[PDB]
């Protein structure tokens, strides 16, 4: 039957669709769900027999679950000018999990929906590099550090799907 | 504090982006939360005061909640090719409730995701027609009908913000 990917809005937006399309050429023959859902409900789903896998920055509760480490990201704050420092803008939130972080204007898991809306909002936010880079009118906000964020595989030790978690993870996301 | 407004990836993607950027003008000075979530889960959380406002094609049950028809967008089968029938493409899907609906080479919330995959897995998909015309190389299936869906604003009847849900709901989406 499908093979169930979860992870974050913001996941699919900025990396994961990619990797989801290389998936159609690898030597097996799959049909997958590109799940979106909040971490709370996607950890559930594992437990549940409910979703194969889950990708997410942040290892949950490992209690009867199994994670690989699939690379690391980096991450910059990024504004609609050059020159601006933080205190000229306003902070928006992009979630980037429990352990990442005035009420921000903007509160969302959606990147693409935090870049619109930046523009409008004289905003900043964490947004993954790699993708800011191929948008345009982004700009580091210049009193700010270049972060990041770890990838993880994380499935059930126990999943009836253990042999196919193994091949999927051998094609590479970053 | 922050105002909640929950819906389905698509919903966000296709329509409610640009509603949401028109709240940041109205007469009133307010934070937002766009959140993107599953069904249950938004529902769950409007019972549990966690939710403020959901958006969504289908009214859930009804007990202890309000609901308003915002309006009625159309949906079409679009796939990436001019003159195709049904029986030459993949069908792929993309969730549009409860009540919309070979198992599928894709299934999605996400229109952004299916929409860069159909180009990829000879894909045909129902997307929300207004959205899908300023895409390229999109094409109506021959053998298709043009349907459509309801959109409704539900919340919590006794919700502590419901003079802030009547002000917001003066906003058209559509
Ligand atoms: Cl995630
Ligand atoms: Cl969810
Ligand atoms: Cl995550
Ligand atoms: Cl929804
Ligand atoms: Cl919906």
């Amino acid at each position: 039957n499908e093979f169930s990917i979860g992870a974050s809005a913001s996941l699919w937006e900025c990396m994961l669709n990619g990797w989801l399309g290389t998936l159609y050429s690898a030597p097996y023959n799959l049909q997958f769900e590109a799940r979106i859902a909040q971490r709370q409900s996607l950890v559930k789903q594992l437990h549940e027999r409910q979703l194969d896998l889950l990708i997410t920055t942040e290892s949950p509760k490992m209690d009867e679950l199994s994670s690989q480490l699939l690379g690391n990201f980096t991450l910059a704050l990024y504004c609609a000018s050059p020159a601006k420092n933080r205190n000229e803008l306003n902070y928006l939130r992009l979630e980037w999990g429990p352990d990442f972080q005035d009420v921000p204007l903007l509160t969302t898991s959606s990147a693409e929906l935090i870049y619109q809306q930046l523009s409008r909002l004289n905003g900043c936010c964490w947004l993954p590099a790699r993708w800011a880079k191929e948008k345009h009118g982004l700009h580091t906000v210049m009193d700010s550090a270049t972060l990041s964020r770890p990838l993880y595989a994380i499935w059930l030790q126990n999943s009836d799907k253990q042999a196919q978690i193994h091949e999927i993870l051998k094609n590479p996301i970053l």
